[PDB]
């Protein structure tokens, strides 16, 4: 750690701070996050550092000295939380939104190609720079699958696919898709909004470990109210990757070949830092 100049405290993650320091062997401007350790963690972590691609923000270095674990990784200005809120009395342009999600998929698609899944997506750990690009980050629970929140433990891929459906819904909207403050409030904001779930749309799940027979019954509303000027290939996408049945959820890269992406570009969009 004598190799790193913290320059200021960036949050306080979910198992550490996490500061904007400088290398100073490379000089380079780097998030360092201090872990606050187990081998099987090392060679977890370790192994995370080979797992690279352009929309994934890179594992620099993993330093493990003295009982401490340092997590090293590429900086980047702003997450997708600031901008949304920047954007907030104009909306963030179609165009930007499409080219996010595009570029979000990408990123998914490759970490669930090699079994890897986020599992914790959120604008907060989606981080953008002046290019147009966005990065996915740490690679609340308005973003959780209905399928962790009925207590499935050994869930797969499409929860991730949930998570950004939720973003691409707030990105549209300019609110939060299902703002929940506690569990089941999270879980009874999807049904009174996809309707309550039945062994018809999710076969299996009347058996989830925390699925309840009492659980309220309501009626599903329509997409178009849902996430309104949103036109019918957005709406179309967005169905297929809030599907109940984790199954029947679209994959990342199934949803790369939908047609709201035929005119997708990559625009830059205006930051200020
Ligand atoms: C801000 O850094 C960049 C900006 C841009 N735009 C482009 C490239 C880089 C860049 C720079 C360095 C590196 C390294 C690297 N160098 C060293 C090292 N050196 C440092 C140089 N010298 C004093 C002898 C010891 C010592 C130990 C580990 C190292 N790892 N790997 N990849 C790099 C990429
Ligand atoms: C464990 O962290 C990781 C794990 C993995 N596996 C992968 C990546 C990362 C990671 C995380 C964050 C960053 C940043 C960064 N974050 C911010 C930032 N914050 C404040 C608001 N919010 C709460 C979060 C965003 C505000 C301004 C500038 C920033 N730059 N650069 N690089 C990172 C790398």
């Amino acid at each position: 750690m004598e190799n790193f100049q913290k320059v200021e405290k960036i949050g306080e993650g979910t198992y550490g701070v996490v500061y904007k320091a400088r290398n100073k062997l490379t000089g380079e401007v780097v998030a360092l996050k201090k872990i606050r350790v187990p081998s099987t963690a090392i060679r977890e972590i370790s192994l995370l550092k080979e797992l690279n691609h352009p929309n994934i923000v890179k594992l620099l270095d993993v330093i493990h000295t003295e009982n401490k674990l340092y997590l090293v990784f590429e900086f980047l200005h702003q997450d997708l939380k600031k901008f949304m809120d920047a954007s907030a009395l104009t909306g963030i342009p179609l165009p930007l939104i499409k080219s996010y999600l595009f570029q979000l998929l990408q990123g998914l698609a490759f970490c669930h190609s090699h079994r890897v899944l986020h599992r914790d997506l959120k604008p907060q750990n989606l981080l953008i720079n002046t290019e147009g690009a966005i990065k996915l980050a740490d690679f609340t629970l308005w973003y959780r699958a209905p399928e962790i929140l009925l207590g499935c433990k050994y869930y797969s891929t499409a929860v991730d696919i949930w998570s950004l459906g939720c973003i691409f819904a707030e990105m549209v909207t300019r609110r939060a898709l299902f703002p929940g403050d506690s569990e089941i409030d999270q879980l009874f904001r999807i049904f009174r909004t996809l309707g309550t779930p039945d062994e018809v749309v999710w076969p299996g799940v009347t058996s989830m470990p925390d699925y309840k027979p009492s659980f309220p019954k309501w009626a599903r509303q329509d997409f178009s109210k849902v996430v309104p000027p949103l036109d019918e290939d957005g709406r179309s996408l967005l169905s297929q990757m809030l599907h109940y049945d984790p199954n029947k959820r679209i994959s990342a890269k199934a949803a790369l070949a939908h047609p709201f992406f035929q005119d997708v570009t990559k625009p830059v969009p205006h930051l200020r830092l």
